């Protein structure tokens, strides 16, 4: 019945909404200008980061530092989202724990990329914009960090989602059956199949004359496959260049394959 998977869409949409405080439509928004109101302070260079943080240790470390922070907030907000889907808090605690531990970052990535645009990226809830090129300035080996983000955003974007798609595509990354330590893969199957159900009906009737969308997002985990794998080999640079800096214990045990 088709009417079990709008019902699911519905309940996942509402659960996503009342996860993350950024949504794609309240980051299109402003990255737009239906603004006025909502216009970001811009941060393109020094000076401007400068007096970025007026109203919003070197530059490059700050930035990775908070990008952390943002990182863990993230992970607390997709730990809540996880436990609203259908199934998933009755699954092995072991196998809960191994779910979250690889999908995390993986929608981490694909939530980004609605809080970017080919110039830059939203910061700060919003209040602030933080450009492509400054970002791509920074000292090795930072400067290399997002580029690999934006590439995968500008193409991902193309596909032009909105929200009530999102919210079952990423229940479908989290509901992976082919995990790496998986206790019992069944349960998670029959789960991922029934939210496959649910993200197919949901783009059929969302984007109709979209062909094939289904397909062409379903392809896009490889791609977040790869940016994941970069970004583990930058951290492990990063890791060894500055052995004064420290990596929160969160990300750390999510690191720890
Ligand atoms: C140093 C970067 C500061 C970034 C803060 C900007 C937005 C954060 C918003 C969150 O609270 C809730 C929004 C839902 C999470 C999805 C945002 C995209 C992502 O960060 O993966
Ligand atoms: C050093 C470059 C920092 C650029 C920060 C700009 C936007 C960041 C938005 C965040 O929500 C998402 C960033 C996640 C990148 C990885 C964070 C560390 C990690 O979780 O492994």
């Amino acid at each position: 019945e088709s009417a079990d998977l709008r019902a699911l869409a519905k309940h996942l949409y509402d659960s996503y909404i009342k996860s993350f405080p950024l949504t794609k439509a309240k980051a299109r928004a402003i990255l737009t200008g239906k603004t006025t109101d909502k216009s970001p302070f811009v941060i393109y260079d020094m000076n401007s980061l400068m007096m970025g943080e007026d109203k919003i240790k070197e530059v490059a470390i700050r930035i990775f530092q908070g990008c952390q922070f943002r990182s863990v907030e993230a992970v607390q907000e997709i730990t809540e989202y996880a436990k609203s889907i259908p199934g998933f808090v009755n699954l092995d605690l072991n196998d809960q724990v191994t779910l979250l531990k690889y999908g995390v970052h993986e929608i981490i990535y694909t939530m980004l990329a609605s809080l970017m645009n080919k110039d830059g990226v939203l910061i700060s809830e919003g209040q602030g914009f933080m450009t492509r090129e400054f970002l791509k300035s920074l000292r090795k080996p930072f400067g290399d960090f997002m580029e690999p983000k934006f590439e995968f955003a500008v193409k991902f974007n193309a596909l032009e989602l909105d929200d009530s798609d999102l919210a079952i595509f990423i229940a479908v990354i989290i509901l992976s059956g082919d995990r790496p330590g998986l206790l019992n893969v069944k349960p998670i199957e029959d789960i991922q199949d029934n939210l496959l159900q649910a993200l197919e009906l949901q783009l059929k009737l969302n984007h109709p004359e979209s062909s094939q969308l289904f397909a062409k997002l379903l392809q896009k985990m490889t791609d977040l496959r790869q940016i994941v794998t970069e970004h583990v080999q930058l951290l492990q640079v990063i890791k060894k260049t500055e052995t004064d800096m420290s990596l929160h214990p969160l990300l750390q045990e999510i690191y720890k394959d």
